[PDB]
């Protein structure tokens, strides 16, 4: 059951958050954030730039000083603070879900049941790691006692995208805070509002000032200031592959800060002829269309074995034509608008390219409403590997269906990509499932499902889909600096 | 390639091994060991008893003293010694395989290609663990540094059976020595010879005196003396469920030594109607008949789905009738004799029991040769769950085939046992494989295979099939005593 | 800050708890529990025996059936329920602390600030483990996929003592519930009340019926029924070394259930000449006198280097004479009564023995009040290793001070014990601290502190102080049954 | 215990190694490598450039194809191959130690007893990891089975320096090969020879062609070609902080390959007034002067507490004045030449700067012989933090001694560096040791020792000394690509 929304939630936080206080930008500039369902401005937001980032980094560094409240805090108590934050978000769940829908466009039912549930589960998962990520005692040769300390990496710059604003904030804050780091976060200009409200909850939860600082603003200004900063120890970036390159170059060109990247995808979803047809059709639809198609790991190359191709396509088209596009606050709506004008235009561009290059348009193909950034669910059949829509990340409700004959053929075609974020296989056969899950070059392989995320299981890219992993125990690795301490002892014994 | 065997290998070692030297029993008693293919005495062996065990325990305790060569030795160097021991066993592989066949009865080709290969792999695997089983540094509350040391448990009594004499010795020595323990081993009275030769190789490898001591002799004398010893810290026993109970009671009645047990089985091998028939028949044959049926994990309840039952049984009877029983030094031999007269009689008793209780005798059922202890490969059909031959471990070449209808039914029937050592499922279906491997109450579940052991993967029982695990990283747990050290520090920081 | 206690709290729960309901004993018998500060009966409690244990085990087995709510529950949700339980205990903290004082005798300020705090920290720590105790994927040889599942051991019998009633309950329930086991718990006859109230909170928190069952009653009746039960998979026992032997024998004589034991101690507390004198005197006092001396790990052999002996003894005696013995609800009280008349008499017996065998009585030595079980803080000087008071666990406010000269001497004397639960070293010297922490044969070594427990760091015995470990990640091992699944695959690749 | 060297060892390998074959450079160009003891050319070496790297990367990629001999090889067998390689290096130890001395300049006794020993220990350690770096099975929410595979990262570019040619090769090849990667290694132009002979032994050991490829040549040609290559998945670079920046920028600018960096240092060695003087002096001397000062972790800021400063400096000067500089094949020689003329001149430049900026020249300060690149052991006293010789890595036999008063002062001064590779503390006091080891911002902290490396314990930088760790279990992390497989199952149970 979903509690009724407030379809026009008040905005309470719209400034830069440093040392648990709200600041205007040094410049006093602000930028609009827009409701993509109407095209109207919600409010102005402080436009942070290099000077605001510098204030935030200094606050983070101070909070990280040896002997500070955050450094001296018991690891178990960091876990208590993460659990308190989750409880505050749960108290404010309908507000945050409605604000998420207002600013991003996704259906309120999904913001409520999916995004907010996933945020809670991620924070509560990482609360549990705070006092369990042990270092080692090590049986080195000779008369020595050797051990490692797992220390925090330090001041962590965290740059996140607009597609799942709250969830991406939680994927970053969970592991960083569980391990005792401090954060300077740059939220997406398209969707800054929910993360700023969460900062108020961070203060309410009792995190020391300077442990989390949030600088809304643009990428080449505030984002680049983080990535190039001389006193930021680590940057974690989620966004496009194009900008990932910019981040890695900025790290190398500045202070050799540690880098992890979660980038784009063109994930293959492989339907073998023995798959359960009804389930495969529904999951392939979800795999592509979830979140207005705005998912890094979207199943955007649907490979279907030739003996079931015609039926699969018929059913897929029927399901796409039935998908309800509308006001994301209406309970019947399955698909809201795209996040903004830039994305709307890019997706229409890709649709035009698909038409021009001779893919078979089977449904949709155009705008879905006269106001707001709504696009019809669009399906192309008879897609070929060299087509632009088979290669480039579209990030909208545009499905590609490709036909194949053999399992060996489809492995090669699935893997012939510079992306490698996710993939899936639908089959009833044990051996085909094991053959494909081993052979696919992707960070997550789903078998008979898609978009199954768990705070316990890592996620991230092969190839140019990124480096490092988020979620699970693995998500702690990039937030830890390892120190070996090797001590002379009188006489080592086993 | 298998090198030609010496069919009458010389015996060099037949005494008690303490402090790297050979000793008679205090009583000067010896016992004969018999070649089960001919029924003739091979030689006599020192008959160790309580006073010999007491000498061995004192030697091991002395080798374990703080400051001793074995306690000071670098962990990496324990790994080098295990690797040297494996190289010496490899040098003497053809000799050891023939001596194993002479004393135990198994085909020389199998001693050579299987037993000795698995010994080498077990020792080389554990050599690699010697310097890698780390303790932890722990983020405890307060101004403390807390960590754990993984220390050796100490003097380990290790009692092993006769069915895989060299391999059982290696499964015990590998983890115990990798972790810096010292050992008093009691080898089976039926097959003492190969383990005693390996003691010569332990000295040759360079292990300090007293690190491994071996006492051949009987169970209620030397075995019980180890189990009840006031200065043995840990006992690892492999053998019958009946004697496991005796060991656990001895431990509780003496000094509360730590105990692990690897006991009997009545493991179910489940053939679904979609299995590959030819492979399932061959694997079900192997699963039961391997090693003259003398395997704790033998697939001794073969459950076969009703639609494929008649064909599976026809094929199984044909394969059992074709199985070549004979001199284990002849390369054509698939099945040697049972290990001794006691086991021979017990198996004849169980064959008669199956006949008396109305199981359908489909082939075999009698004595296979004049000399030695050879039994025909025997297959019973239409076996029912309440039959004694369906419940009790037979430990010979006697196959039980049961019919079932549904996957839900077979889970309940397979699990309705007080044993729980292993199980298998043959199916092409991903979901049936996952359903059954989850639901079966067994320490190892094989899927489309049987008797697949790896030094890397743990093995051990549910229920009355044992407690604890051998092999893998898990095999190190029982050989480690954990010490927490918690140190006051001036000011704890993350 | 400590809230004012209800000095005569009401009792709401005094029956057997099975399937989330309250039951009389089948026999309808009850037994009294006494307030040790007054010697008066608080109330009657249902007297559970074998028949009530049988009902509880059947309930636990049913709750453990494959497909049950508790088996199907997400691991993360088990963590949520443990966190809910902790929140309910915190809500009822003032009541539970007063009830603990009423039934056990410990000072209310300690119940509130120490026991209840530690209960909350233990449950919250293990809540975090619920979804983090991973099995392994294992690179076995050959064309196979091999992995382990960490499954619950099953029906766990848990038998606990009276010295820290709520904390001992939490140390058992935390790991068992985090790993998905079900429990039949036998609480101490001397202190049943607080654990029964916590059962009401387990129901309130939402644990499925049958997951936790609690049977108050006596040892040889209800305790033995659990230890010998044919359908209990695992027993975890905390109590005397004498009864540990009984439990281990019961397990071996019944169904080979898995066993862990947390037993007695006679722990050495070593004060080197270079210790900080004031700190060492205060910590040595705490080490022995904490919880009316009723701590398994009490520092009951205080070894003091000869050059500082006279001053340390003078200061220690002054501290003992200043220790306020009285009503445990009075804020000034440092020491309450002993738990019952049996213990009261036994401690007085040991004080008599100490006098008879030639130890120097420095202070105390008798009863401290004419009502309730109060004993004077008692210090014996010039104690020798062979004295009964230097060997046997007294479990009361009776301190032994022994003199030593050298570091080798004290290691050897500390280790000449069949106990090995804990030890401590007070020294400023790095090399002395490392030499002694390595050389001492004890499950926990404290350096410049004592009785520093954390849910993160394991605790348990060497030698006859126990086997297995509680707390930390280690505390999950005995609650896990390991299953290997090994699957044939078309072609294994790295 | 050192075999007499061949002082003019023959060179057998001087070409590019690709697919287990020797190749000239495509250009046919060669470059000289010089014997630094004489300044004379040993031989010419193939001058690899971009086209040679391209051939190497293609060969590595082919060897990494799914289904190849290296991809299908059992993990345990990778370990056997590493052990065989170590055996071959041991067989050729005397030759390799002499060749190392000839090309690098370090004393032969040290090549033989230290470098070659450490190479053997590294490879044998990693051999043991090959089949033990498990992935996880993960208790995700819902009806799923989720697990991770630890797969190889793929084609690994490895760029190494000249200071420990064989050891740096081993630190790279050990973890990369244990985890099943393939390698394109670029050895330092100053010391290519020993790594090329090791390639011959890699072929001899049985590694499949293309698994290890070695391209000698210069940095901006062959090194840059690897760092910028579009089909190299990971680069591991050891060298100067300056070139580390170039590598990270190349990775970002090309294909977003994974990067680890092991860079320079200016490590503080802190001597407290309570240190053992004789030991601290000798260890401080070793800390700085080991390997002609050519060690990334050299203790090049020796901080000495004011009370012991004068004595420490007097003893340090006596030791530096007696250090034997000479022919590295002479057993009396403690210090050989610097590796080449460039380094020789740089070090003399630093000595000049030290004198100019007002450090007190206490001994040495000039050239030590008329031929070869020999420099006198040089000690500067009264060094201050702002002096060039206190900030910049000198990488030669030039010691800086700084005075301090308090432990708080020295933490701040030690940590006021953009380097953070190592540090050490000399003290007898437990609390000072723990205070400093926690507070020092360095990847390794030695206590009462220096330059204690073990294959078991990780090593790497904080700050601009690098990112990632080599050695230990940690050394495997950067060579692993993690894949999550999440499988729908009929009904998940614990
Ligand atoms: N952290 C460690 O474990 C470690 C170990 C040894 C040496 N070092 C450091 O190494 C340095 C000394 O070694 P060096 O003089 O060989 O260092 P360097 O940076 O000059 O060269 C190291 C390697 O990189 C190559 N290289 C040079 N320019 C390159 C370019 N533009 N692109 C790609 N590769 C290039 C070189 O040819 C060589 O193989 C010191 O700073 C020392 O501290 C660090
Ligand atoms: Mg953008
Ligand atoms: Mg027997
Ligand atoms: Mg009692
Ligand atoms: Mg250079
Ligand atoms: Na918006
Ligand atoms: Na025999
Ligand atoms: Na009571
Ligand atoms: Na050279």
């Amino acid at each position: 059951a979903v509690p009724a929304p407030n379809q026009q939630p008040e905005v309470f936080c719209n400034q830069i958050f440093i040392n648990n206080e709200w600041h205007d930008a040094v410049s006093r500039k602000t930028f609009p954030t827009v409701n993509p369902s109407t095209g109207e401005v919600i409010c102005q937001v402080a436009e942070g730039d290099k000077e605001d980032v510098d204030k935030a980094v200094k606050a983070a560094r101070a909070a990280f000083q040896l002997g500070s409240p955050w450094r001296r805090m018991d690891a178990s108590h960091r876990g208590r603070l993460l659990n308190r934050l989750a409880d505050l978000i749960e108290r404010d769940r309908t507000y945050l879900a409605a604000l998420e829908t207002l600013d991003n466009g996704k259906p309120y039912v999904i913001s409520y049941l999916v995004d907010l549930d996933m945020v809670l589960k991620c924070l509560r998962y990482y609360a549990g790691w705070a006092d369990k990520y042990h270092g080692k005692t090590i049986p080195i040769d000779g008369d020595f006692f050797s051990y490692t300390r797992h220390e925090p990496v330090g001041v962590c710059g965290q740059i996140i995208p607009w597609n799942f604003p709250l969830l991406m904030q939680a994927w970053k804050l969970g592991p960083a805070l569980a391990t005792g780091n401090v954060v300077v976060m740059k939220v997406a200009e398209q969707t800054p509002l929910t993360a700023l409200y969460v900062a108020n909850l961070i203060k309410e939860a009792g995190f020391p000032p300077g442990v989390v600082n949030i600088v809304p603003g643009f990428g080449p200004t505030a984002g680049a200031a983080i990535a190039s900063h001389e006193d930021v120890d680590k940057v974690a970036f989620t966004g496009s592959t194009e900008i990932g390159r910019v981040i890695q170059v900025a790290a190398g060109s500045s202070n050799l800060k540690r880098v992890t990247l979660e980038l784009g995808g063109k994930s293959p979803n492989i339907i073998m002829s023995d798959a359960d047809m009804d389930w495969a059709v529904e999951q392939a639809h979800f795999a592509l269309f979830f979140n207005q198609g705005q998912c890094s790991c979207a199943g955007s190359r649907t490979f279907v074995q030739e003996d079931i191709y015609d039926e699969f396509v018929e059913r897929s088209v029927a399901r796409a034509k039935s998908r309800v596009v509308g006001n994301p606050f209406d309970s019947k709506t399955e698909q809201g608008p795209q996040v903004d004008e830039t994305q709307f235009k890019k997706i229409l561009g890709y649709i035009n390219t698909g038409k021009q290059e001779g893919a078979k348009l089977l449904c949709g193909g155009g705008i879905a409403a006269d106001r707001g950034y709504f696009i019809q669910p669009t399906v192309f059949g008879d897609v070929q590997d060299g087509m632009t829509i088979a290669k480039e990340e579209i990030f909208g409700p545009v499905m590609q269906i490709l036909k194949f004959k053999t399992i060996e053929e489809v492995v090669g075609r699935a893997n012939n990509s510079t992306y490698g974020l996710a993939a899936a296989v639908f089959t009833k056969d044990l051996d085909k499932a094991n053959y494909l899950s081993q052979a696919l070059q992707a960070g997550t392989v789903w078998v008979n499902c898609y978009d199954v995320f768990g705070a316990q299981s890592p996620f991230g890219g092969y190839k140019m889909s990124g480096s490092g992993r988020e979620l699970g125990e693995y998500g702690l690795q990039a937030y830890t600096e390892v120190k070996t301490v090797t001590v002379k002892v009188p006489q080592k014994n086993s």
